[PDB]
C-alpha cells in the first residue's frame, strides 16, 4: 500500500518531544487521514468523541502512576461498578510507557478493522485501503514516539488495560446510524440540500469505480439523544429558534436574519453579497469541512490548544518535565471531554428542532420580496478536491462550530484564569496567541483542477493555492467569537445559530433589526464588549434557556470544570 504523503504541519517540531503532545498529535493525524480515506469516526461529533476517549485514557494512565494533588482520576480503582473501575498499577511506575500503552490501545481499538462482528452493517462501507492507511500511521507512530515504546513493560500493559476500560465504557459503535430517519418537509424544516440532494455511492467500497447506487445521507440523527455523555452532570437545552414553537412569533428577528444571511453569506460574485475579503478569510479559516488532508473542527481546536499549552507552560523543558506532562495531560482531557460533550448536545438540539439551513430558508422562503429562489452560499470549502462533494447534512440550530468553540475556549479560560491573567469567568481574557495558521489558508493546500491523488504530495498537484494567512489573537474570547461568526460568513448558519443576535450585533431604533455599514455589511459588536446574556423560552419547558451554540458550549464547559471532570452519573444517562 502506498502511504499517503501528508503535508507538513505549521508548528514547532519541539512540541512533539513531549509525549503527551506526541500522542495528541497521533490522534490528530488519524483524524485527517480517516477523512482522506473515508475510514471510521468521520464527521464533527464522532471525531470529537475519539479525541475525548484518547485523552481520558491518557489522563488516567498518567495520573494513576503520578497521582495529582488538587484533583483525582476520572475513574477510581475502588469503584463498585466494574464498568467504572480503573485498573491498579501494582508496581508499574513508568508513566511514559503507561501513556504509550493507553494511547496505542485506544487508537487501535478506535481505528482498526472491527473484525469482531461490527464489520457487518456498522463498518460495512469502509474499504480495506482505508484501514491499511490508518494502520501505517499507527505503525510509524510507535517508531516516532519520543523515548520509544516498550510493549513488554508492565507499565505499557497497565496503560493498555486502562484503555480497554474506557473503550468498553464509552465507545458508541452505532453512533452515526441514520436508519429509520426521514425529513419532514415544511417551513423551517430540514430536508435534503438543494445543491446535493442525492449521492451515488459504490455498492462495493473496495471497488469505487464499480456500480454506484443513489443514496440520501443524514449525519447522526439519533446520536445526541441516545449516546452516553462523558462528564456533563445534566441535560442542556436551548431556547426555541426564531420561527418555531414558543418563538414562532419572533418574525422580525427571522426576517432580518434572512436579510443578513443573503448579504453576509452569499457566493463571492453575487451582487447581493456584501461580505468583505477579510470576512471571507475569517469564514474559511475555521472551516475544516472534513476535507482531504485536513479533517474536522476538533482537529483545528486541538492545534490551537497545543500552541496555547506550549506558550503558557510552567517549565521550559518540553521533553523531561513532569510539571509540563501533568499540565498537558490535564488540559487536554478537560478540553477534549468538553469538546465531546459539546458535540453530543449540539447534535441533540440540532435533530430536536430540525431547523433548516440558510440555503433552503432563503430559497424556499416563498415571499417575492424576501427570498431568492436561486441563491447560492460561499459554503464550506471543498479543500484538496476538484469539486463540491456531497457530505452528510444535518440541521442548522445550533451551530456545531459555535458549540465546540464555546466549550473548548471556555474550558481553556477556566483553566488558565489567575495564571495568564485574571478575569471574571464570563468576561474577556488575555490568553493571546501568535503565528496561528489554519490549514485552510496556509499557502500549501488548494482547490484542485483535477481529482485528488493520494500517491502524490499536495504540492505537486495543479490547483489554486490558498493564500497563507498568519494570525494573532488577543484572547480565547476572540477565538470563540470569530469561530462562531465564521459560519455566518460562509452562509451555512443563521446568526442565532451562533448566539443571540442581540449579544453579537449592533442594534438600531427598530427592535430585532440590526445595523449595517455604508456598503450594507452587518456590523458586529467589539469582542471586548460581547456578553452572552440574552436568553429565551422553550415550549416544552419553563424557564429561560441559552440561544445559539456559543452559550451552550460555555455552559457545558463550566459545568464539567466546576465538577472537576467527573463521569456523568449513570443514572442520568439515556
Ligand atoms: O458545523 V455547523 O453545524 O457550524 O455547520
Amino acid at each position: 500500500v502506498t502511504p499517503i504523503p501528508l503535508p507538513k504541519i505549521d508548528e514547532p517540531e519541539e512540541y512533539n518531544t513531549n509525549y503527551i503532545l506526541f500522542w495528541n498529535h497521533v490522534g490528530l493525524e488519524l483524524n485527517r487521514v480517516t477523512h482522506t480515506v473515508g475510514g471510521p469516526l468521520t464527521g464533527p461529533p464522532l471525531s470529537a468523541r475519539a479525541l475525548g476517549m484518547l485523552h481520558l485514557a491518557i489522563h488516567d494512565a498518567y495520573f494513576s502512576i503520578c497521582p495529582p494533588t488538587d484533583f483525582t482520576t476520572f475513574l477510581s480503582p475502588d469503584t463498585e461498578n466494574a464498568a467504572y473501575r480503573l485498573p491498579s498499577p501494582n508496581g508499574a511506575n513508568d508513566a511514559r510507557q503507561a501513556v504509550a500503552g493507553a494511547a496505542l490501545k485506544m487508537l487501535s481499538s478506535l481505528y482498526m478493522k472491527p473484525v469482531e462482528q461490527p464489520n457487518p452493517n456498522p463498518g460495512a462501507n469502509i474499504s480495506d485501503n482505508a484501514y491499511a492507511q490508518l494502520g501505517l500511521v499507527l505503525d510509524r507512530s510507535v517508531l516516532e514516539a519520543p523515548g520509544g515504546v516498550d510493549r513488554e513493560s508492565a507499565s505499557f500493559m497497565f496503560g493498555e488495560d486502562v484503555a480497554d476500560v474506557f473503550f468498553a465504557l464509552l465507545n458508541d459503535p452505532r453512533g452515526a446510524s441514520q436508519e429509520g430517519y426521514h425529513p419532514t418537509p415544511g417551513r423551517y424544516k430540514f430536508d435534503d440540500e438543494p445543491t446535493h440532494p442525492v449521492v451515488l455511492i459504490p455498492v462495493d467500497p473496495n471497488n469505487p469505480n464499480g456500480p454506484k447506487m443513489p443514496f440520501r445521507q443524514y449525519h447522526a440523527p439519533f446520536y445526541g439523544k441516545t449516546t452516553k455523555r462523558f462528564a456533563t452532570q445534566s441535560e442542556h437545552f436551548l431556547a426555541d429558534p426564531p420561527g418555531l414553537r414558543s418563538n414562532a412569533d419572533e418574525t422580525a428577528e427571522y426576517d432580518d436574519a434572512v436579510r443578513v444571511a443573503i448579504a453576509m453569506g452569499g457566493a463571492q460574485a453575487l451582487n447581493s453579497t456584501k461580505r468583505s475579503p477579510w470576512q471571507t478569510a475569517q469564514g474559511l479559516y475555521w472551516a475544516y469541512a472534513g476535507s482531504n488532508l485536513i479533517g474536522t473542527p476538533p482537529r483545528f481546536y486541538n492545534q490551537i490548544v497545543r500552541r496555547i499549552a506550549v506558550t503558557y507552560k510552567k517549565e521550559e523543558d518540553l521533553a523531561n518535565s513532569e510539571v509540563n506532562n501533568a499540565d498537558f495531560a490535564r488540559l487536554f482531557a478537560l478540553v477534549d471531554v468538553a469538546c465531546t460533550d459539546a458535540g453530543i448536545f449540539s447534535w441533540k438540539e440540532k435533530w430536536e428542532f430540525e431547523f433548516w439551513r440558510p440555503l433552503s430558508g432563503v430559497r424556499d422562503d416563498g415571499r417575492p420580496d424576501h427570498g431568492d429562489p436561486f441563491w447560492l452560499t460561499l459554503g464550506a470549502p471543498a479543500t484538496n478536491t476538484n469539486d463540491i462533494p456531497f457530505k452528510p447534512p444535518f440541521p442548522a440550530y445550533p451551530s456545531g462550530h459555535a458549540t465546540f468553540g464555546g466549550a473548548v475556549f471556555q474550558m481553556v479560560r477556566r483553566y488558565y484564569n489567575g495564571r495568564v491573567g485574571t478575569w471574571k469567568d464570563d468576561e474577556p481574557d488575555n490568553i493571546a496567541i501568535d503565528m496561528m495558521i489554519s490549514e485552510e489558508l496556509n499557502g500549501v493546500n488548494r482547490d484542485l483542477r483535477q481529482p485528488y491523488d493520494p500517491t502524490a504530495p499536495i504540492e505537486d498537484q495543479p490547483g489554486i493555492v490558498r493564500t497563507r494567512i498568519v494570525r494573532h489573537f488577543d484572547s480565547a474570547w476572540e477565538l470563540m467569537f470569530e469561530n462562531a461568526i465564521s459560519r455566518i460568513f460562509l452562509g451555512v448558519h443563521w446568526r442565532f445559530d451562533a448566539a443571540a443576535a442581540r449579544d453579537i450585533l449592533i442594534p438600531t431604533t427598530t427592535k430585532d433589526v440590526y445595523a449595517v455599514d455604508n456598503n450594507g455589511a452587518t456590523v458586529f459588536q467589539n469582542v471586548e464588549d460581547i456578553r452572552y446574556t440574552t436568553r429565551g423560552t422553550r415550549e416544552d419547558e419553563e424557564g429561560l434557556f441559552p440561544i445559539g451554540g456559543v452559550p451552550l458550549g460555555i455552559e457545558i464547559a463550566d459545568e464539567i470544570f466546576n465538577n472537576g471532570l467527573k463521569p456523568t452519573p449513570p443514572e442520568i444517562q439515556p
